[PDB]
Protein backbone atom coordinates (compact mmCIF):
# COMPACT_ATOMS: atom_id res chain seq x y z
CA UNK A 1 0.00 0.00 0.00
CA UNK A 2 1.16 3.60 -0.77
CA UNK A 3 1.62 5.69 2.95
CA UNK A 4 1.66 9.63 1.78
CA UNK A 5 2.25 11.91 5.04
CA UNK A 6 0.63 15.07 4.77
CA UNK A 7 3.34 17.19 6.58
CA UNK A 8 6.75 16.25 8.55
CA UNK A 9 5.43 15.92 12.16
CA UNK A 10 1.82 14.15 11.43
CA UNK A 11 -0.78 12.33 9.72
CA UNK A 12 -0.53 10.20 6.23
CA UNK A 13 -2.72 9.25 3.43
CA UNK A 14 -3.70 5.63 2.50
CA UNK A 15 -3.62 4.54 -0.80
CA UNK A 16 -4.80 1.30 -2.56
CA UNK A 17 -6.11 0.66 1.07
CA UNK A 18 -9.95 -0.77 1.47
CA UNK A 19 -10.75 -1.05 4.76
CA UNK A 20 -12.78 -3.76 4.27
CA UNK A 21 -10.17 -6.10 3.01
CA UNK A 22 -7.93 -5.08 6.86
CA UNK A 23 -10.66 -6.47 8.72
CA UNK A 24 -9.39 -10.55 7.37
CA UNK A 25 -6.12 -9.69 6.27
CA UNK A 26 -3.86 -9.95 9.14
CA UNK A 27 -1.01 -8.58 7.35
CA UNK A 28 -2.43 -5.66 6.01
CA UNK A 29 -3.99 -4.63 9.19
CA UNK A 30 -0.76 -5.48 10.97
CA UNK A 31 0.89 -3.03 8.43
CA UNK A 32 -2.03 -0.29 8.88
CA UNK A 33 -1.63 -0.54 13.22
CA UNK A 34 2.47 -0.18 12.21
CA UNK A 35 1.81 3.38 10.01
CA UNK A 36 -1.03 4.49 12.65
CA UNK A 37 1.62 4.04 15.42
CA UNK A 38 4.47 6.19 13.44
CA UNK A 39 1.96 8.85 11.69
CA UNK A 40 -0.29 9.45 14.60
CA UNK A 41 -3.23 9.87 12.52
CA UNK A 42 -4.23 8.25 8.69
CA UNK A 43 -6.68 9.07 6.29
CA UNK A 44 -8.28 7.67 3.42
CA UNK A 45 -10.52 8.71 0.89
CA UNK A 46 -13.81 6.72 -0.64
CA UNK A 47 -14.24 3.90 1.69
CA UNK A 48 -17.45 2.45 0.58
CA UNK A 49 -17.87 0.20 3.42
CA UNK A 50 -20.75 -1.26 5.34
CA UNK A 51 -21.77 -0.26 8.92
CA UNK A 52 -20.04 -3.58 10.50
CA UNK A 53 -17.19 -3.65 8.32
CA UNK A 54 -16.73 -0.43 10.18
CA UNK A 55 -17.09 -2.13 13.35
CA UNK A 56 -15.09 -5.06 12.96
CA UNK A 57 -12.11 -2.93 11.43
CA UNK A 58 -12.14 -0.73 14.54
CA UNK A 59 -12.53 -4.25 17.39
CA UNK A 60 -8.69 -5.18 15.49
CA UNK A 61 -7.80 -2.37 17.62
CA UNK A 62 -9.42 -3.84 20.84
CA UNK A 63 -12.62 -4.16 22.24
CA UNK A 64 -14.69 -0.84 21.43
CA UNK A 65 -16.13 1.51 23.86
CA UNK A 66 -19.84 0.31 24.26
CA UNK A 67 -21.47 3.18 26.32
CA UNK A 68 -25.15 3.36 24.53
CA UNK A 69 -24.91 7.05 24.40
CA UNK A 70 -26.76 8.56 21.26
CA UNK A 71 -25.85 6.58 18.80
CA UNK A 72 -28.39 -0.99 15.13
CA UNK A 73 -24.60 -1.75 14.91
CA UNK A 74 -22.80 -1.87 18.67
CA UNK A 75 -19.83 0.54 18.47
CA UNK A 76 -21.06 2.55 15.82
CA UNK A 77 -22.28 6.22 16.85
CA UNK A 78 -24.02 8.44 14.89
CA UNK A 79 -23.09 12.17 14.84
CA UNK A 80 -25.68 14.17 13.12
CA UNK A 81 -26.35 17.92 13.09
CA UNK A 82 -22.26 22.68 19.43
CA UNK A 83 -19.26 24.36 20.32
CA UNK A 84 -17.25 21.73 22.25
CA UNK A 85 -15.24 20.11 20.07
CA UNK A 86 -13.56 22.96 18.23
CA UNK A 87 -10.87 23.03 21.12
CA UNK A 88 -7.66 21.56 21.44
CA UNK A 89 -8.64 18.31 23.34
CA UNK A 90 -7.37 14.69 23.91
CA UNK A 91 -10.65 12.86 23.78
CA UNK A 92 -12.13 11.97 27.24
CA UNK A 93 -9.32 12.78 29.15
CA UNK A 94 -11.48 13.22 31.93
CA UNK A 95 -12.11 9.34 32.23
CA UNK A 96 -10.01 7.26 34.26
CA UNK A 97 -8.88 5.60 31.28
CA UNK A 98 -9.23 7.77 28.13
CA UNK A 99 -10.11 6.19 24.73
CA UNK A 100 -7.25 4.28 22.83
CA UNK A 101 -8.34 6.17 19.82
CA UNK A 102 -10.81 6.49 16.74
CA UNK A 103 -12.58 5.21 13.58
CA UNK A 104 -14.20 8.39 12.00
CA UNK A 105 -16.05 8.20 8.75
CA UNK A 106 -17.84 11.11 6.93
CA UNK A 107 -21.54 9.89 5.32
CA UNK A 108 -22.84 13.16 4.01
CA UNK A 109 -21.72 16.78 4.48
CA UNK A 110 -21.28 20.06 2.98
CA UNK A 111 -18.80 20.80 0.35
CA UNK A 112 -16.72 23.54 2.30
CA UNK A 113 -16.26 23.93 5.95
CA UNK A 114 -16.21 21.49 8.75
CA UNK A 115 -12.11 20.12 8.90
CA UNK A 116 -11.05 18.45 11.32
CA UNK A 117 -7.07 18.92 12.83
CA UNK A 118 -4.56 17.00 14.72
CA UNK A 119 -1.71 17.62 16.94
CA UNK A 120 1.24 15.84 17.62
CA UNK A 121 1.85 16.09 21.48
CA UNK A 122 5.09 14.03 21.12
CA UNK A 123 6.51 16.44 19.06
CA UNK A 124 5.08 18.67 21.59
CA UNK A 125 6.74 17.28 24.33
CA UNK A 126 9.98 16.44 22.94
CA UNK A 127 10.49 20.13 21.74
CA UNK A 128 9.84 21.88 25.16
CA UNK A 129 12.75 23.46 26.53
CA UNK A 130 15.06 21.40 29.07
CA UNK A 131 13.96 23.43 32.21
CA UNK A 132 10.34 22.91 31.72
CA UNK A 133 11.16 18.92 31.01
CA UNK A 134 12.62 18.86 34.37
CA UNK A 135 9.86 21.47 36.15
CA UNK A 136 7.38 18.91 34.74
CA UNK A 137 8.43 15.65 34.82
CA UNK A 138 6.47 14.44 38.00
CA UNK A 139 3.60 16.96 37.41
CA UNK A 140 -0.06 15.11 37.84
CA UNK A 141 -3.03 17.22 36.88
CA UNK A 142 -6.87 17.09 36.80
CA UNK A 143 -8.74 16.44 33.72
CA UNK A 144 -12.72 17.24 34.24
CA UNK A 145 -16.15 16.49 32.51
CA UNK A 146 -17.54 19.04 34.86
CA UNK A 147 -15.86 22.23 34.09
CA UNK A 148 -16.51 21.37 30.59
CA UNK A 149 -19.60 19.77 29.34
CA UNK A 150 -21.22 19.98 32.57
CA UNK A 151 -20.60 23.24 32.74
CA UNK A 152 -23.70 25.01 31.41
CA UNK A 153 -26.05 22.45 32.81
CA UNK A 154 -28.52 23.35 35.90
CA UNK A 155 -26.46 23.23 38.74
CA UNK A 156 -28.07 19.89 39.98
CA UNK A 157 -26.70 18.04 36.44
CA UNK A 158 -23.51 19.13 36.80
CA UNK A 159 -23.15 17.96 40.51
CA UNK A 160 -24.89 14.66 39.13
CA UNK A 161 -22.07 14.27 36.45
CA UNK A 162 -19.46 14.87 38.11
CA UNK A 163 -20.54 12.55 40.21
CA UNK A 164 -20.90 9.72 37.98
CA UNK A 165 -17.05 10.92 36.72
CA UNK A 166 -14.86 12.34 39.12
CA UNK A 167 -12.33 15.05 37.97
CA UNK A 168 -9.88 12.67 36.62
CA UNK A 169 -5.81 12.55 37.60
CA UNK A 170 -3.33 12.25 35.07
CA UNK A 171 0.57 12.43 34.62
CA UNK A 172 1.42 15.52 32.92
CA UNK A 173 3.93 13.95 31.06
CA UNK A 174 2.38 10.26 29.50
CA UNK A 175 4.33 7.50 28.71
CA UNK A 176 2.67 6.08 25.48
CA UNK A 177 2.19 2.60 26.22
CA UNK A 178 3.10 0.95 22.89
CA UNK A 179 5.71 3.25 21.89
CA UNK A 180 7.45 4.41 25.49
CA UNK A 181 7.47 8.09 23.61
CA UNK A 182 6.57 10.61 25.98
CA UNK A 183 3.36 12.52 25.40
CA UNK A 184 2.63 16.19 26.71
CA UNK A 185 -0.57 14.98 28.10
CA UNK A 186 -2.62 18.23 29.08
CA UNK A 187 -4.99 20.03 27.07
CA UNK A 188 -8.47 21.76 27.20
CA UNK A 189 -10.38 19.51 29.89
CA UNK A 190 -7.17 20.16 32.34
CA UNK A 191 -7.94 22.09 35.31
CA UNK A 192 -5.44 22.32 37.33
CA UNK A 193 -1.78 20.82 38.45
CA UNK A 194 -2.58 18.94 42.04
CA UNK A 195 1.15 18.56 42.77
CA UNK A 196 2.68 21.42 41.40
CA UNK A 197 3.13 23.71 44.98
CA UNK A 198 6.88 22.35 46.54
CA UNK A 199 9.13 23.97 47.77
CA UNK A 200 11.14 23.13 44.87
CA UNK A 201 8.53 25.89 43.15
CA UNK A 202 7.25 27.70 45.40
CA UNK A 203 9.17 30.68 47.23
CA UNK A 204 6.23 32.73 47.85
CA UNK A 205 2.23 32.87 46.70
CA UNK A 206 2.47 34.30 43.41
CA UNK A 207 4.89 31.54 42.42
CA UNK A 208 2.04 28.84 43.46
CA UNK A 209 -0.95 30.81 41.72
CA UNK A 210 -1.01 32.37 38.83
CA UNK A 211 2.20 30.45 39.39
CA UNK A 212 1.03 27.15 38.55
CA UNK A 213 -2.36 28.11 36.33
CA UNK A 214 0.63 30.05 33.90
CA UNK A 215 2.98 27.06 33.10
CA UNK A 216 -0.50 24.92 32.59
CA UNK A 217 -1.52 27.59 29.83
CA UNK A 218 2.27 27.25 28.14
CA UNK A 219 1.68 23.69 27.45
CA UNK A 220 -1.92 23.43 26.70
CA UNK A 221 -0.82 25.91 24.61
CA UNK A 222 1.69 24.27 22.47
CA UNK A 223 -1.15 22.26 20.92
CA UNK A 224 -1.82 25.38 19.21
CA UNK A 225 1.71 25.48 17.21
CA UNK A 226 1.29 25.06 13.50
CA UNK A 227 4.45 22.87 12.83
CA UNK A 228 3.06 20.31 15.27
CA UNK A 229 -0.40 19.77 12.98
CA UNK A 230 -2.08 18.58 10.26
CA UNK A 231 -5.47 19.75 8.61
CA UNK A 232 -7.83 17.29 6.93
CA UNK A 233 -10.77 18.18 4.75
CA UNK A 234 -13.52 15.66 4.29
CA UNK A 235 -15.40 14.66 1.90
CA UNK A 236 -18.01 11.65 1.47
CA UNK A 237 -16.98 8.19 2.91
CA UNK A 238 -13.20 9.32 3.75
CA UNK A 239 -12.10 8.07 7.49
CA UNK A 240 -9.59 9.10 10.05
CA UNK A 241 -7.97 6.73 12.17
CA UNK A 242 -6.09 7.93 14.78
CA UNK A 243 -3.83 7.11 18.29
CA UNK A 244 -5.82 9.37 21.07
CA UNK A 245 -3.15 8.90 23.63
CA UNK A 246 -0.49 10.62 20.85
CA UNK A 247 -2.97 13.25 19.57
CA UNK A 248 -5.23 16.49 20.50
CA UNK A 249 -7.43 17.20 17.70
CA UNK A 250 -9.60 19.85 16.79
CA UNK A 251 -13.11 19.82 14.96
CA UNK A 252 -13.40 23.27 13.15
CA UNK A 253 -16.75 25.10 13.65
CA UNK A 254 -16.75 27.67 10.44
CA UNK A 255 -19.70 26.23 9.13
CA UNK A 256 -23.34 27.90 9.23
CA UNK A 257 -26.27 25.88 10.52
CA UNK A 258 -26.49 22.46 8.00
CA UNK A 259 -26.47 19.21 7.60
CA UNK A 260 -23.21 16.75 8.66
CA UNK A 261 -23.55 13.52 9.17
CA UNK A 262 -20.34 11.47 10.89
CA UNK A 263 -20.02 7.82 12.16
CA UNK A 264 -17.15 7.17 14.67
CA UNK A 265 -15.93 3.78 16.26
CA UNK A 266 -14.11 4.41 19.74
CA UNK A 267 -11.76 1.89 21.05
CA UNK A 268 -10.99 1.20 24.95
CA UNK A 269 -8.08 2.48 26.61
CA UNK A 270 -6.31 1.73 29.38
CA UNK A 271 -5.28 4.12 32.36
CA UNK A 272 -2.56 6.26 31.65
CA UNK A 273 0.73 6.26 32.83
CA UNK B 1 -13.58 30.82 -14.34
CA UNK B 2 -14.39 28.02 -10.86
CA UNK B 3 -13.41 29.59 -7.90
CA UNK B 4 -13.64 26.67 -5.23
CA UNK B 5 -13.13 28.46 -1.24
CA UNK B 6 -11.08 25.97 0.82
CA UNK B 7 -13.14 26.69 4.07
CA UNK B 8 -15.56 28.69 4.99
CA UNK B 9 -13.67 31.87 6.14
CA UNK B 10 -10.39 32.45 4.21
CA UNK B 11 -8.78 30.84 0.39
CA UNK B 12 -10.16 29.77 -2.63
CA UNK B 13 -8.75 27.90 -5.72
CA UNK B 14 -9.05 29.19 -9.19
CA UNK B 15 -9.09 26.21 -11.63
CA UNK B 16 -9.19 26.98 -15.01
CA UNK B 17 -7.13 29.95 -14.80
CA UNK B 18 -3.55 31.01 -16.22
CA UNK B 19 -2.13 34.06 -14.30
CA UNK B 20 -0.32 35.26 -17.62
CA UNK B 21 -2.85 35.83 -19.24
CA UNK B 22 -4.56 38.15 -16.76
CA UNK B 23 -2.02 40.66 -17.75
CA UNK B 24 -4.22 41.84 -20.82
CA UNK B 25 -7.69 40.39 -19.84
CA UNK B 26 -9.23 43.46 -18.09
CA UNK B 27 -12.58 41.64 -17.66
CA UNK B 28 -10.10 38.62 -16.28
CA UNK B 29 -8.47 40.74 -14.06
CA UNK B 30 -11.18 42.21 -12.62
CA UNK B 31 -12.83 39.36 -11.32
CA UNK B 32 -9.60 38.16 -9.59
CA UNK B 33 -9.37 41.36 -7.94
CA UNK B 34 -12.82 40.82 -6.81
CA UNK B 35 -12.13 37.29 -5.82
CA UNK B 36 -9.14 38.33 -3.87
CA UNK B 37 -10.88 40.66 -2.00
CA UNK B 38 -14.07 38.64 -0.89
CA UNK B 39 -11.54 35.20 -0.10
CA UNK B 40 -8.69 37.07 1.31
CA UNK B 41 -5.70 35.01 -0.15
CA UNK B 42 -6.08 33.14 -3.74
CA UNK B 43 -4.56 29.44 -5.11
CA UNK B 44 -3.43 28.22 -8.18
CA UNK B 45 -1.44 24.73 -9.24
CA UNK B 46 0.18 24.30 -12.51
CA UNK B 47 0.96 28.04 -12.83
CA UNK B 48 4.20 27.71 -15.70
CA UNK B 49 4.86 31.04 -16.33
CA UNK B 50 8.43 32.89 -16.64
CA UNK B 51 9.63 35.90 -14.65
CA UNK B 52 8.22 38.53 -16.51
CA UNK B 53 4.70 37.31 -16.33
CA UNK B 54 4.94 36.80 -12.69
CA UNK B 55 5.97 40.32 -11.97
CA UNK B 56 3.23 41.87 -14.78
CA UNK B 57 0.61 40.26 -13.05
CA UNK B 58 1.44 41.46 -10.03
CA UNK B 59 1.91 44.92 -10.99
CA UNK B 60 -1.86 45.25 -11.97
CA UNK B 61 -2.42 45.29 -8.12
CA UNK B 62 -0.41 48.23 -8.30
CA UNK B 63 3.72 49.66 -8.36
CA UNK B 64 6.26 46.54 -6.75
CA UNK B 65 8.52 46.86 -3.97
CA UNK B 66 12.25 47.43 -4.92
CA UNK B 67 14.39 47.80 -2.42
CA UNK B 68 18.04 41.19 -13.63
CA UNK B 69 14.39 40.83 -13.20
CA UNK B 70 13.29 44.38 -11.65
CA UNK B 71 10.34 43.64 -8.85
CA UNK B 72 11.01 39.70 -8.09
CA UNK B 73 12.92 38.10 -5.84
CA UNK B 74 14.19 34.71 -5.68
CA UNK B 75 14.43 32.55 -2.11
CA UNK B 76 17.11 29.84 -1.64
CA UNK B 77 17.28 27.22 0.81
CA UNK B 78 13.37 31.33 11.50
CA UNK B 79 11.16 34.71 11.37
CA UNK B 80 8.50 33.35 9.11
CA UNK B 81 6.74 31.18 11.16
CA UNK B 82 5.36 33.49 13.27
CA UNK B 83 1.89 34.76 12.96
CA UNK B 84 3.06 37.96 11.17
CA UNK B 85 1.32 40.87 8.58
CA UNK B 86 4.47 41.10 6.06
CA UNK B 87 5.86 44.75 7.29
CA UNK B 88 3.60 45.79 9.45
CA UNK B 89 6.87 47.70 11.20
CA UNK B 90 7.14 49.89 8.06
CA UNK B 91 5.22 52.95 7.78
CA UNK B 92 3.28 51.98 4.76
CA UNK B 93 3.82 47.86 4.77
CA UNK B 94 3.04 46.16 1.98
CA UNK B 95 -0.27 45.23 -0.52
CA UNK B 96 -0.03 41.80 -0.76
CA UNK B 97 2.16 39.60 -2.83
CA UNK B 98 2.25 36.95 -5.46
CA UNK B 99 4.21 33.91 -4.62
CA UNK B 100 5.33 31.03 -6.50
CA UNK B 101 6.75 27.50 -5.71
CA UNK B 102 9.58 26.59 -8.22
CA UNK B 103 10.60 23.38 -6.80
CA UNK B 104 10.43 21.97 -3.42
CA UNK B 105 10.29 18.84 -0.97
CA UNK B 106 7.06 16.54 -1.28
CA UNK B 107 6.54 16.95 2.00
CA UNK B 108 6.62 20.22 4.08
CA UNK B 109 6.66 23.60 4.32
CA UNK B 110 3.32 23.88 4.53
CA UNK B 111 2.00 28.03 4.29
CA UNK B 112 -1.13 29.19 6.59
CA UNK B 113 -3.30 32.42 6.58
CA UNK B 114 -5.72 33.69 8.69
CA UNK B 115 -8.33 35.88 8.11
CA UNK B 116 -8.03 38.73 10.05
CA UNK B 117 -11.27 40.61 9.57
CA UNK B 118 -13.15 38.17 10.99
CA UNK B 119 -11.30 37.90 13.65
CA UNK B 120 -11.94 41.50 14.24
CA UNK B 121 -16.04 41.04 13.90
CA UNK B 122 -16.16 38.04 16.60
CA UNK B 123 -14.52 39.77 19.48
CA UNK B 124 -16.30 40.55 21.90
CA UNK B 125 -18.22 43.39 22.46
CA UNK B 126 -15.97 45.25 25.43
CA UNK B 127 -13.08 44.09 23.66
CA UNK B 128 -14.43 46.07 20.63
CA UNK B 129 -14.97 49.21 22.43
CA UNK B 130 -11.89 49.05 24.75
CA UNK B 131 -9.42 48.78 21.79
CA UNK B 132 -11.25 51.16 19.16
CA UNK B 133 -9.17 53.74 19.62
CA UNK B 134 -6.03 52.30 20.84
CA UNK B 135 -2.29 52.45 18.25
CA UNK B 136 0.22 50.22 18.84
CA UNK B 137 3.91 49.93 17.69
CA UNK B 138 5.66 47.49 15.24
CA UNK B 139 9.29 46.97 15.62
CA UNK B 140 11.84 45.54 13.40
CA UNK B 141 14.42 45.97 16.28
CA UNK B 142 12.76 43.50 18.29
CA UNK B 143 12.14 40.76 15.67
CA UNK B 144 14.72 40.55 12.84
CA UNK B 145 17.11 43.41 14.74
CA UNK B 146 17.00 41.50 18.08
CA UNK B 147 19.62 38.53 17.11
CA UNK B 148 22.30 41.41 15.69
CA UNK B 149 25.23 43.04 17.43
CA UNK B 150 23.96 45.44 19.66
CA UNK B 151 25.18 48.18 16.63
CA UNK B 152 23.70 46.59 13.72
CA UNK B 153 20.59 46.55 15.50
CA UNK B 154 20.28 49.89 16.20
CA UNK B 155 21.18 50.86 13.15
CA UNK B 156 18.85 49.14 11.76
CA UNK B 157 16.10 50.51 14.36
CA UNK B 158 17.59 53.83 13.13
CA UNK B 159 16.42 52.95 9.29
CA UNK B 160 12.73 51.92 9.95
CA UNK B 161 11.82 53.43 13.20
CA UNK B 162 9.26 51.86 15.01
CA UNK B 163 5.83 52.15 13.48
CA UNK B 164 2.98 53.60 14.87
CA UNK B 165 -0.40 51.74 13.11
CA UNK B 166 -4.25 51.55 14.41
CA UNK B 167 -5.25 48.62 16.23
CA UNK B 168 -8.37 48.91 14.10
CA UNK B 169 -7.65 49.30 10.92
CA UNK B 170 -9.96 50.19 8.12
CA UNK B 171 -8.91 48.02 5.32
CA UNK B 172 -8.74 50.61 2.13
CA UNK B 173 -10.88 48.86 -0.70
CA UNK B 174 -13.44 46.65 1.06
CA UNK B 175 -14.12 48.94 4.48
CA UNK B 176 -13.78 46.02 6.47
CA UNK B 177 -12.29 46.77 10.39
CA UNK B 178 -9.10 44.49 10.46
CA UNK B 179 -7.54 43.52 13.81
CA UNK B 180 -3.87 44.53 12.56
CA UNK B 181 -1.74 43.52 15.58
CA UNK B 182 0.40 40.88 14.71
CA UNK B 183 4.05 39.23 16.16
CA UNK B 184 5.78 42.32 15.22
CA UNK B 185 3.49 44.74 17.60
CA UNK B 186 5.38 45.46 20.65
CA UNK B 187 2.81 47.40 22.52
CA UNK B 188 0.02 49.88 22.92
CA UNK B 189 1.37 53.68 22.50
CA UNK B 190 -2.03 55.42 23.93
CA UNK B 191 -3.40 52.66 26.38
CA UNK B 192 -3.02 54.19 29.89
CA UNK B 193 -5.63 56.57 30.10
CA UNK B 194 -8.03 57.23 33.10
CA UNK B 195 -10.93 55.14 31.83
CA UNK B 196 -8.78 52.09 31.45
CA UNK B 197 -6.27 52.50 34.62
CA UNK B 198 -7.20 52.66 38.24
CA UNK B 199 -4.08 51.30 39.68
CA UNK B 200 -0.49 50.44 38.12
CA UNK B 201 -1.07 46.79 37.56
CA UNK B 202 -4.59 47.60 35.10
CA UNK B 203 -1.54 49.50 32.59
CA UNK B 204 1.41 46.90 33.10
CA UNK B 205 0.78 43.97 32.94
CA UNK B 206 -2.78 44.77 31.75
CA UNK B 207 -1.91 46.33 28.34
CA UNK B 208 0.36 43.65 27.55
CA UNK B 209 -2.33 41.07 28.41
CA UNK B 210 -4.77 42.63 26.27
CA UNK B 211 -2.29 42.49 23.24
CA UNK B 212 -1.39 38.78 23.93
CA UNK B 213 -5.34 38.08 23.80
CA UNK B 214 -5.59 40.25 20.23
CA UNK B 215 -2.39 38.67 18.44
CA UNK B 216 -3.50 35.07 19.86
CA UNK B 217 -6.54 35.52 17.64
CA UNK B 218 -4.78 34.98 15.01
CA UNK B 219 -4.36 30.95 16.02
CA UNK B 220 -7.83 29.98 16.14
CA UNK B 221 -8.91 27.73 13.89
CA UNK B 222 -11.69 28.37 12.81
CA UNK B 223 -10.20 31.81 11.07
CA UNK B 224 -7.28 30.09 9.52
CA UNK B 225 -6.38 27.54 5.97
CA UNK B 226 -3.56 25.87 5.49
CA UNK B 227 -2.26 25.09 1.68
CA UNK B 228 0.09 22.60 0.20
CA UNK B 229 2.72 23.58 -2.04
CA UNK B 230 3.31 21.48 -5.11
CA UNK B 231 5.34 22.74 -7.48
CA UNK B 232 4.54 26.03 -9.67
CA UNK B 233 1.86 26.37 -7.53
CA UNK B 234 1.03 30.07 -6.45
CA UNK B 235 -0.31 32.20 -3.67
CA UNK B 236 -1.62 35.90 -4.45
CA UNK B 237 -2.79 37.21 -0.78
CA UNK B 238 -4.16 40.49 0.75
CA UNK B 239 -1.38 41.64 2.84
CA UNK B 240 -3.82 44.05 4.64
CA UNK B 241 -6.27 41.62 5.70
CA UNK B 242 -4.31 38.96 6.68
CA UNK B 243 -1.98 37.30 8.47
CA UNK B 244 0.37 34.27 7.44
CA UNK B 245 2.62 31.84 9.24
CA UNK B 246 5.19 29.85 6.89
CA UNK B 247 5.47 26.48 8.98
CA UNK B 248 8.98 25.01 9.18
CA UNK B 249 7.97 21.35 9.88
CA UNK B 250 11.12 20.51 7.54
CA UNK B 251 14.60 19.22 8.24
CA UNK B 252 17.40 21.27 6.21
CA UNK B 253 16.53 20.80 2.57
CA UNK B 254 16.62 22.91 -0.58
CA UNK B 255 13.56 24.70 -1.30
CA UNK B 256 13.13 27.59 -3.99
CA UNK B 257 10.47 30.19 -4.48
CA UNK B 258 10.12 33.49 -6.28
CA UNK B 259 7.79 36.61 -5.48
CA UNK B 260 6.42 39.55 -6.05
CA UNK B 261 5.53 42.30 -3.15
CA UNK B 262 3.17 45.06 -3.81
CA UNK B 263 3.60 48.63 -2.38
CA UNK B 264 0.73 49.43 0.24
CA UNK B 265 -0.22 52.87 1.74
CA UNK B 266 -0.44 54.11 5.21
CA UNK B 267 -3.02 51.55 7.55
CA UNK B 268 -5.60 54.04 8.97
MG1 LIG C 1 -13.24 14.78 20.01
MG1 LIG D 1 5.85 36.66 5.56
Amino acid sequence: MRVEPLTCAIGAELLGVNLADAVHDDGLFAEIRTQLLRHRVLFLRDQDITRAEHVAFARRFGELEDHPVAGEHPGLVRIYKDRYENAWHSDASWRVAPPFGCVLRCIDGPPVGGDTMWANMVLAYENLPDHVKQQIADLRARHSIEASFGAAMPIDKRLALKAQYPDAEHPVVRTHPETGEKVLYVNAFTTHFTNFHTPARVRVGQDANPGAGQLLHYLIGQAAIPEYQVRWRWKKNSVAIWDNRATQHYAVMDYPPCVRRMERAGIVGDVPF
